[PDB]
């Protein structure tokens, strides 16, 4: 309960629906396999709540991050009203991850009793209590469970690690849970299970199945992400991993935002994705480029001089205000300018590119033409 | 361009520049502060969502010079390269908050200073880059650096008289050859720095050219314009015709502002805003290196303060959040928090700007003055 996931079809392993009555007021549609918008405070990056509206796509669900908002408990905390509330915008949705995709912390200082992240003045540790008092501040309509995703940071695979990885986070589930239904402003959030095991099959599985027997509202796939992208074992132990898990609730997963690694995701049963990859694409002055009808494949760096006297948009076709108003000499000049507008005009082609992507996927579902589109992607990254 | 003056009381100019010809700016006002044409941290749409946008946007040489061909090969226009092709321009020389060093003026060539570096312009090299600008309006080319000698000499002062008047002359005959700068503007410049007698010959000599306007250069103060250059500034200004505009650069606080017009100055640079901005600040000074008419967001005090920037602005910033989400995004490292600021800090400098020509109207300057200077102690 607490929403309504309904599937389309589901087409080569690929589901293709919608989820409703989401969130704290029960009235959000959000379609699948789709995005979240990536914060880490709540605001978009670069972005006014104005400024956002004026992008196509945006997902109906919004990513803000434990990392970045834990520093700030006790003044959310006297708040109270939480964080939609504290920014301007109490209609909006969140889902609170543990950790910042972009910039995780170093591992090792998860323990039995508490997990640490880390934010601009530096680290946190939280307990189960910390983490459900800094919920109660924050009120997001999902959150990710307190879990310990660092089974595959050992140096080497132990069942040890691994099992120690399901139980810790067993453990932190069903105290959140207890501590959830004591409290007054909880009551229409969300707890997301975490699934965990590391690389160790038989424990991802009874991660999954032990998971899946709480009242969780869906299942966040950790410790997956890839570098440069999922490997090739991590995706066979992803299909085994979904195929445990019940199919009317969603499938999210953290660290994987790359449009390659989206669509071997998606085909293996995953649901939801971070939209970090286009922030970090605009973090170093680039822009998205690649079709859909270290700097990547995927996009053009407008640093570049031979973007100077290039008056041509960013994409051809694309109808985000940068391309319906701008040029890359343009965008290219205010880099040079140190015109910290360029940022801002990155940011909503970014977005605007990527949320397409997404959009073009399901119509991809809709019309089976999915391994079309992928071959695309991939013609486009070698 | 046209210059109407409504009236001009106690020698504050109030009126309008019209035909420049369906737009109109109102006098004493601000122009838009820009480095590169675009307004510091605002798309074009947020910047035609802030109340009071005057009328003309100031661009500097400091930021264009150095992409001189860039600009060449497009071939249309600084505004319609920046997307903007119907907005009014202004191109002054100099950046007035990074202007960069002084010294390398000579008879023959002036440098400005960008990200990549120096740029030296010859009075050819200078009409060519006007010429690739296609701004409504240019400062022409001049040594306004008299007064940046270690001491005050005439030879000196003399010395930025008439190589201006030379770059002047210079400028005019490359202008009336110019197909495409023909629409264009020059805004003659008064030099001369402290000395009295040149800063009149500059005047004199800079109102016989038919240029547009005039621009009151090397007045600028720290803090403010000195008493002795307020001084020195309405003995030129009594000096030149009243029915041409007097811009005046790197002259920006609301009290050095209300100094200048009492002197006959009609357009000021609206970079005051943008250094607040800069250093995490809003303005909050009333008008019915940080200073007093302002807050510091980074502070504290700020973090549970659920109130807006100021009571009553029609910002987005003060419509939409408070102080308390202001500081949480300058301390959660959100470039959103300069957008907003900024917003505000030109709102609010924009509302000032209304709020003199008002108080000229109803021959109440001198209160909205001493409320300025009381609010800065
Ligand atoms: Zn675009
Ligand atoms: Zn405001």
């Amino acid at each position: 309960r607490m929403m309504k996931l309904s599937l389309i079809k589901v087409v080569n392993g690929c589901r293709l629906g919608k989820i409703q009555n989401l969130g704290k007021a029960g009235d959000c549609t959000v379609d699948i396999p789709g995005c979240l918008l990536y914060t880490r405070t709540g605001s978009a990056p670069h972005l006014t709540h104005q400024t956002l509206r004026n992008i196509h796509g945006v997902p109906g669900i919004a990513q803000l991050t434990l990392s970045s908002l834990a520093e700030h408990h006790e003044v959310l905390a006297e708040y109270k009203k939480g964080v939609g509330s504290f920014i301007g915008m109490p209609e909006s949705l969140f889902y609170c991850s543990l950790h910042d995709p972009v910039t995780p912390g170093p591992a090792g200082y998860v323990t039995s009793k508490s997990v640490s992240v880390w934010g601009f003045g530096g680290r946190v540790e939280m307990t189960v209590s910390k983490f459900m008092a800094i919920q109660e501040a924050l009120q997001p309509d999902w959150f990710q469970c307190l879990s310990d995703g660092e089974a595959s940071c050992a140096e080497t695979t132990s069942i040890k690690r691994a099992r120690k990885s399901v139980d810790r986070s067993l453990l932190f589930l069903d105290s959140c849970l207890r501590l959830q239904e004591e409290s007054e402003v909880l009551q229409k959030s969300v707890i997301i299970g975490v699934i965990e095991g590391g690389d160790v099959m038989e424990e991802r599985l009874r991660s999954a199945r032990e998971t899946a027997k709480r009242p969780v509202g869906g299942f966040l796939l950790d410790g997956f992400q890839g570098d440069p992208a999922v490997t090739e074992t991590r995706l066979h132990l992803l299909s085994s991993v979904t195929a445990e898990l019940p199919e009317d609730k969603p499938r999210l997963i953290c660290g994987v935002s790359r449009p390659d690694e989206v669509l071997e995701c998606i085909e293996r049963g995953v649901d939801l994705f971070e939209s970090f990859f286009p922030y970090q694409v605009t973090e170093r002055g680039c822009a998205l480029t690649f079709t859909f009808d270290e700097m990547t494949s995927f996009e053009i760096n407008l640093k570049e001089k031979k973007y100077q006297e290039d008056f041509d948009p960013l994409v051809r076709g694309c109808s985000c205000y940068c391309c319906k108003n701008h040029t890359r000499a343009y965008i290219h000049h205010l880099l040079m300018t140190n015109e910290l507008l360029a940022g801002v005009l990155l940011m909503m082609h970014n977005f605007e590119h990527y949320f397409g992507f997404f959009c073009s996927i399901r119509e991809a579902l809709k019309n089976d033409t999915l391994a079309q589109l992928k071959e695309l992607i991939c013609r486009q990254m070698f």
